[PDB]
């Protein structure tokens, strides 16, 4: 569910609305930080 | 609720398990565009 949002920019877009720019700077931290994990994560497989 | 997934690492990463990694850099695009589109819709209500 969390999965129709953010793979749409729309409604990306309109859910961060409710977010201030710092949130979505954490949130895209956050985030930046999962995927390095699961690439790291790939290559010593 | 996707304000505590996507603000909490510990729940963004169990969600990220269902995801394949390039929906997981799909996704970190989009955000990534979003982003940048609301702060340069700030730059605009500023010099404006």
């Amino acid at each position: 569910e969390i999965t129709k949002t953010l793979l749409n920019i729309r409604s990306l877009r309109a859910y961060a609305r409710e977010l201030t720019i710092e949130q979505l700077e954490e949130a895209l931290d956050k985030l930046t930080t999962v995927v390095q994990e699961r690439k790291e994560a790939e290559a010593e497989e």
